[PDB]
Formats: structure tokens, sequence, C-alpha cells
């Protein structure tokens, strides 16, 4: 019953959910209480109109976000109509028989099922489509090429297959979904006092050693550090009072302690961190912290370059045998709470009245109390995330706070003008945001990152995803999303609960949800965090729960597996290797787990039989496993017979997964602008703790396989004109120049992305193309810091190719996708620093995202960019 449910959702996380029933912390039994409102809402909506509303959530439609079709597209099409094909399986020998139809782009799938009927008859609302080959359904009314099999046939100019099918057939196949619930003062602003905290000693603990302290809103310091007297390590006994320049009514909501155990040596003073904690002012009741507390310190993370770790986790260290320290805050006689949304709005009106008053009869100057004036706010609104806002323009966003509303996209720029340590300042700022003009999602996203911790501003930014972020816009930024539930304070928070609905309404992204936290659990610093969500999640998921355990049980064999060969048979040879696998695969443990389970890659796809004769351990870095499932579907051979995966065991996938997703992004800025620039984002998901898969891209090689004849020429011997000879021979005839198109666009796509990027590497043998001449790089190694072979397949094969029309149509085309993403930093600046929290080598703070401002040279003139651009590329 319950008992069967608690130890699934146990498998599902990798802990049992009896150890959250153990946890003495108020707010996370609050938050496991509290959280399932979400749940029964998301269930609700599931069951409103079941079947069909329950067979949208496990099956929801792949949509693009808008019905409309860039030029470029509508042009592929013959006269605005595309031809499909419909398939029906006839019953009892299930034959496959086709119906081959001509029909306007933007037919509903109910237009397209009854002209199917119609020439299959010629010789209504009871079905469906799907997809050929995998577990993708057309539900919902859209026009057919709003669909992203169907957009992304149209593109690349291929035919879809879609299969007829009883609605009945599918309904039928949908289990009851079983959600049970489980079984589990004083104002601030009248305390006229200043800010003190006692460091009394440490436990569990160079020359001298001393505790370096700090107020801070964000990365930013409230007032100025304080440190605690130097003491010779032994078990130091500080017993000092530190004493802050901050009054506590002005403390924000968002307030931190940030503290450290910092070492000195004498040499030039050498002064070092050796351990970290932050503790948030006010706990998730709104209770300011009194009395004496212990906290547990975590150990430093590589590449601090700071004593303090603001943007750090808060809260104590589980491992209770590590330092502790013993620190001591103000009791002031009474439970002090921070004041309600209705005393803030009566500060924030007698502040706007006595900061009137005070204007007029104010004998000095405040820079902080015309149409040249409203042309520099436009200016200062358009500048990107990272470019610097002085003090004098902080003085002059604040006093024309008022006119801020009338261009919304300045918000986060007066938000960083704002004194958060003034809480006559703070007080108006949440009257302004509380009525503050809605914004587009990806500007929301922006004050979601580490700069904006105030619950009011992070509120705003939910609530403008609410309203205008469509799930397909979700699935994109879904990593940066679950990374940003990092930064907030509490486990209950306006994020947490919009991501959950939305996982709980669409399995797509429940899917990747699942994911995205699941492969964090290692990390003690969000496990906590995540487990919870996790179970919350599990809880309410339904049906799918069974099949995420599959998933998780067949990626705990792999990496057992991979284990075991990296480990005890590294130097055995690889046909006694996979003779170990054989073996293991004739354990019915391991059959069943590596067999029958969806591709955590996209659970559209279904991974059947295990086909260890196309499998291998990879001869690559940390010994990958080339893996081959038979795929089960009825017309796969309509998509593809087998699915082919790498799952790799020792790279920090992270930062492959976070390439791959901007690409995919770029193309789409560019397909949208009427740019035809073909890329190859494929699939890559971490797993785990340095653990993933990756998509085997089909008919691929690398340009070393190319050029060296499959093993006849030398590099010594390397022709630069054997990548175009290899082309030709796989393109004769008219198909040749869709080739060298292919070739020429996604070659401009790759040479602009890496150079934005700053990819590193790139060499013959991590640069792979396609049999129809697509061109994309593998293995991102590196980020954030055009050969003669290309060149020639360009320019079909003149010697002076820099020098003829193709080169010069493809420089255009480099251009103008380079000046597409520079008008689309601000959105490239925000994924990246969102990311500062995943603890990523080549990305630990907002100096490693300014390559990009370098790059797309956002201190410069549109002219003066690409001017850059073209010494670059001419260099
Ligand atoms: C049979 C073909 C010609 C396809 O492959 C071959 O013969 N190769 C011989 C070795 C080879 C280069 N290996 C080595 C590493 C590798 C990776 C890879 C590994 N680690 C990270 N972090 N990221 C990507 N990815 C792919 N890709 C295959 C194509 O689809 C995209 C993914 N291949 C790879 C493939």
């Amino acid at each position: 019953e319950e008992k069967i449910l608690n130890r699934e959702i146990g498998f599902a996380i990798g802990m049992p959910v009896c150890e959250f029933d153990m946890v003495k912390d108020p707010e996370v039994q609050d938050f496991r209480r509290n959280i399932l409102n979400v749940c029964k809402e998301a269930v609700d909506l599931r069951d409103l109109n079941s079947p069909h509303s329950r067979a949208m959530y496990v099956y929801p439609p792949n949509v693009e976000s808008s019905p409309e079709l860039p030029k470029h597209i509508y042009n592929k099409l013959d006269k605005g109509q595309i031809i499909v094909v419909i398939w029906v399986i006839v019953s009892p020998n299930n034959d496959k028989q086709k119906y081959t139809l001509k029909i306007n782009h933007d037919c509903v799938p109910e237009q397209v099922i009854a002209e199917a009927i119609r020439k299959k008859t010629r010789s209504q609302g009871k079905y469906i489509l799907k997809v050929c080959g995998c577990d993708e359904y057309f539900l919902e009314k859209y026009p057919l090429s709003q669909y992203k099999y169907i957009r992304s046939c149209i593109m690349l100019g291929r035919m879809p297959n879609l299969m007829l099918m009883a609605k009945e057939s599918l309904y039928s196949q949908l289990p009851m979904d079983c959600f049970t619930m489980p079984s589990y003062t004083k104002s601030l602003w009248v305390i006229n006092s200043a800010l003190r905290i006692k460091i009394l000693c440490a436990t569990y603990v160079i020359d001298k050693i001393y505790v370096r302290t700090g107020i801070y809103h964000g990365g930013e310091p409230l007032c100025d550090n304080v440190n605690t007297q130097r003491v010779p390590c032994s078990n130091p006994r500080w017993n000092e009072w530190l004493n802050y320049d901050i009054y506590i009514p002005d403390l924000p909501r968002a307030a931190r302690l940030c503290l450290s155990i910092c070492s000195v040596k004498g040499r030039k003073e050498e002064h070092c961190p050796l351990a970290w904690g932050n503790i948030n002012l006010f706990d998730y009741t709104d209770t300011l912290v009194s009395g004496k507390m212990a906290l547990n310190l975590w150990p430093v993370p590589h590449g601090l370059e700071d004593l303090l770790n603001p943007i750090g986790v808060t809260g104590s260290n589980p491992n209770k045998e590590t330092p502790c320290l013993e620190l001591e805050f103000d009791w002031f006689s009474s439970v002090v709470k921070f004041p309600d949304m209705s005393v803030i709005e009566e500060h924030a009106n007698w502040s706007v009245s006595r900061e009137a008053g005070f204007s007029y009869s104010h004998a000095g100057l405040s820079n902080r109390l015309r149409e040249n004036d409203k042309e520099q706010l436009k200016a200062i609104s358009t500048r990107d995330p990272l470019s610097e806002i002085t003090e004098q323009e902080k003085d002059f966003l604040w006093s024309h706070r008022h006119y801020c509303v009338t261009i919304p996209e300045i918000l986060p720029k007066l938000l960083l003008s704002v004194k958060w340590n003034s809480r006559d300042e703070v007080a108006q700022m949440y009257c302004l945001v509380k009525d503050w003009p809605p914004i587009k999602p990806e500007q929301a996203m922006e004050l979601l990152d580490c700069n904006y911790p105030d619950p009011m501003v992070r509120g705003f930014a939910v609530r403008c995803l609410e309203k205008y972020l469509t799930d397909d816009k979700l699935s994109q930024y879904l990593i940066q999303l679950v990374q940003v539930l990092k930064y907030e304070q509490y486990l209950d928070n306006l994020l947490v609960r919009f991501l959950l609905k939305k996982a709980l309404t669409n399995q797509r992204i429940g899917h990747f949800f699942f994911w995205h936290l699941k492969s964090e659990m290692h990390n003690k610093t969000v496990s906590q965090r995540f487990g919870l969500l996790l179970e919350s999640y599990c809880r309410a998921c339904g049906m799918y729960l069974k099949h995420l355990n599959r998933q998780v049980e067949a990626m705990e064999k792999l990496i057992n597996l991979t284990d075991i060969l990296k480990q005890e048979k590294k130097d055995e040879t690889q046909k006694v290797q996979m003779k170990f696998l054989v073996e293991q695969m004739r354990r019915p443990d391991f059959m069943d787990a590596l067999q029958g389970f969806l591709s955590p890659l996209n659970p559209a796809h279904q991974l059947g039989n295990l086909r260890l004769e196309e499998c291998r351990i990879m001869s690559s870095a940390k010994r990958p496993l080339w893996l081959n499932w038979e795929n089960p579907d009825i017309m796969s051979e309509l998509l593809f017979q087998n699915n082919e995966i790498i799952f790799k065991n020792g790279d920090d996938l992270r930062q492959d997964m976070l390439t791959l997703q901007i690409i995919r992004i770029m193309e789409n800025i560019w397909q949208n602008q009427g740019l035809d620039l073909r890329m190859l984002p494929y699939g890559c998901l971490s797993i785990g703790d340095c653990v993933g898969l990756i998509e085997v891209v089909r008919n691929s090689h690398t340009i070393m396989q190319i050029q060296c004849k499959g093993g006849l020429k030398g590099a010594l011997q390397f022709n630069s004109h054997t990548l175009h000879q290899w082309l030709k021979d796989k393109n004769k005839g008219e198909i040749y120049d869709a080739a060298i198109d292919l070739f020429t666009r996604s070659c401009a796509g790759y040479c602009v992305a890496t150079f934005i990027l700053g990819i590193g590497d790139r060499h013959n043998s991590n640069i792979m193309v396609k049999d129809d001449g697509q061109l994309f790089h593998i293995d991102f190694g590196h980020f954030l810091d055009l050969t003669q072979d290309f060149l020639i397949v360009i320019s079909k094969g003149a010697q002076e190719c820099t020098k003829t029309r193709e080169f010069e149509r493809f420089q255009e085309m480099c251009y103008k996708a380079y000046l597409a993403i520079r008008q689309h930093a601000n959105l490239f600046i925000n994924l990246f620093s969102m990311m500062l929290g995943s603890g990523m080598p080549e990305l630990q703070s907002f100096d490693d995202i300014a390559y990009i401002r370098k790059t797309l040279a956002l201190d410069k003139t549109e002219q003066e960019a690409l001017e850059y651009f073209m010494k670059q590329m001419n260099d």
C-alpha cells in the first residue's frame, strides 16, 4: 500500500524515505507537508478531462512555441502544403499499409486523420496520430507544422511518417494514478540596536587562526567585514562580540551572515580560508535568529579566490564531525519577526511623504532625493547584465525610480541601485515591485541568479514565468531553473512550487526535472533540498515512477560494470572484458536491468533487447561503453531500427550539456531570423558524479577517418582535397549541391559558435561529418577560454578557394550569424550567470562569463563589432 510506494520512492532517490522522517529540522518537516497542495493541484489537472487530460500529461504535444513559420521554412513547402505518409496496422498479420497525403501545413491532427480515412475508404473522432518509430503523439488541435517532428521534417526535407492508432488503444494503456496523501512577538522595526554577533569558540579544529565574518545580501556586503582576534591553532576560544555597522531594523529580509575560519602565515601575510558557513539572519518563518547556535562548516571549494563564500549554500554541514563554530545572537526578550507586507507598505508611504518634505526643507544636497534624462535612462536599460553601473548612475536610477516603471526592462539595473541596508529604500522598492509591469521570461530569469536574493524580487520573476513561459521554453531552460534553486534561502519558495507543478503536469518536463535533481544527490551541499524535492515529485508523478526506477536500475548496473572494468580488469584485453560482459548478461538481475526501459536521453525512445554483438568497450579516454539496443517500436524501420548510446563513467558531462544547450538556442535564434544554419546539438545527460549518457549520431565519421582513407594514407601524406572527394562520392549528381550547401551552413554555424564560446581543442578527431554533408563538433572539454580541407568543400573544389563566390556567400553567413547572437547577448550572459552555482571549474566567477563580452564586443557599436569579427576571421 503506502509501504510499496515508499520503497519505490526510496529506490528512485537512493535514500530511504524514513531518513526524512528522522530529520528534526522543522523547516524540513514543514516543507514535506506544505508542498502537498502542489501535488494535489497537479493531480486534479490530470483528472479534469480524464482520460484525455491523463494522456496529455504522459504524452504532451511536442510543439514549438509559435505556429508562425519563418519565411525560409514556408518556402520549403509546395505552395504552403506538405506531403505526409499515414500508416495503418491491419490485423491479424499486422501488415503496414501507407496512405500518402498532400495537405495544408496548418491542418490540425483531426483534419489529417479525416483525409487519411477518405484516401483509405476510396478503393473519425476515434483515432490519434503517433510518430512512426517512437512514443510521440499528436493529441492536441495544433496546426501540424507546429509539432517539432513535422517542423523538423519541413527543414531537412524529410517526409513525415505518422501512424494512425485507435484512441481507445492508447487510453486503455494509461493506468489509474494513485496519488495518496502520505502519513506525515515583537516587530523587527521596533529594535533600536546595532547588529552584534558573539563568536564563542571552535571545535574540531599556519601561525594563527581567526574567524572572518560579514553581513551579505547576495554576494554584496551590507557593511564592512569584521574579524575576530588571531589565536594559536589549539581549540580556539574567542568569546568576542563582533559589532557591525548596521542597525537591526535596516536588515533586509534576505540578509545573511557569512563566516570563515582563516589561517595566517607570516613570510607579506598569507591568509587562507580553512572552512566556511553561511547563516540566514531570518528563518523560513520570518523569525530573526537569537541565542546560542552551533554551525558545522564546509570544506573550501576549489577556486574560491576570497576569504568568505557568500554565494555558497546556507546551513550547518550534516557531518557533525567537522569544524564547529559556536555563536551567540542577541535576545530582545521576545521572538522578533520581519514586518508584514501591510506594515512595510505603511512605512513606504510614510517614507515617500517624509522624502518630499525633506526635498523642500533640507539645506544639504541629496543625490538620491528632462528629455536628456529619459534618453540616459533608456541607454542604461540597454546595457548587458555584466556591464558596470557606477555609484553616480545608481543615484540617478534610484532618484528616477518612478520614471523607471515606464521602461520595465530596467528593473534589474534599478534593483542593483537600491541601498539594501536601508529599510526606507527597500520598503519603497517593494511597492514598485508589487505593481511593476510584467517582463519577458528571458529577462525575468536574470532576477533568479545569485545577484537577486530578495523574496519579493524573486517572487516577481516567478510570476512572470507562470504567466509567459511556455512548456517548450521551460524545457529549453530547465538546467538553469534547477540550478537557481540552490540560491533560494529556504526549502519552501515560489520557484520550487512553479517547477514542481510544471514537472507534475508535463511528464517530459518531469523526466528531465527528475534527472537534473537525481544527478546532484552525491553533492551534500544540495542532497537534502534535492532529496526532499524528489520525494514530493515521486509521490505524485504516477506510474512514471515505475519507469524511472527501471532507468535508475540500468544506470546503477552500468556504473557497477564500468567500475569493475576501469579498476579490477583495467589491463585485460577487450575480448576478455567482453566475455565478462556476456557472463554478467546471462545473470537475471543484469538481463532485466540493461533491457526494457526508456532512454534517459529521450523517454519517447524505448530501449528493448541489448544487442551485445553490436556493443563495444571503447578504447577512448575513460573507456566508455558503446551500447546498442533494439528499438521495439512496430514501425522502428521508419525512424531507426537500433538506438546507440555512449555510457561514460569518469567525465564531467556538465560542460558538454551546457555547450549543447547553448548551440541549440543559437540555432533557434538563427532559424527564427531567416538564417538556416544547421547545427547538431545531440543529446548528453549528466546522470551523477562524472557519469552520463551521450547520443550517438548515426552515419557520422571524424575528419581523421575520412583523411586517412580508412588506414591507407598517413598524416604526412594527407591531401587537403580528400574530404571534398569523399563528399562527392557519397553525393553524386543533383544531391551534390545540397551536400556542399549543408556543409557550408553547418560549418558557418560551428565557426561562429566555437568562436563566441571560446571552445578549445578542435582537431580532426573531435570534428565529425555525416554522409549528407552535415558538419558538427563533439567533446567540448572546455569553454570561455577553419582548415584548408573545409574551404575546398565550401568552394566546390577550387584551389583559390578564398577568392570564389561561394567563400563570399559563406563569409556573409558568418557575419549575419555573429550579429544575430550579439543582439541576444543578455540571454547568453544570463544562462551562463545562472550556472555559477554548479561548481564547474571553467565557470566560477563573472570574470569567466566576461569572455563572451569580449568575443561579442558588447562595448563597441554594431559596425565596430562586425569589423572585430572580420579581423578574427581574416587572422
Ligand atoms: C562509429 C563512429 C564514426 C560514429 O564513431 C567512431 O568511430 N568514433 C571513434 C571514437 C569516437 C570519436 N568517440 C570517442 C569519444 C566520443 C564522444 C564523446 C566522448 N566524451 C564526451 N565528453 N563527449 C563525446 N562522442 C562520440 N560521438 C559519436 C557520434 O555522435 C556523437 C557522439 N564519439 C566518440 C567515435
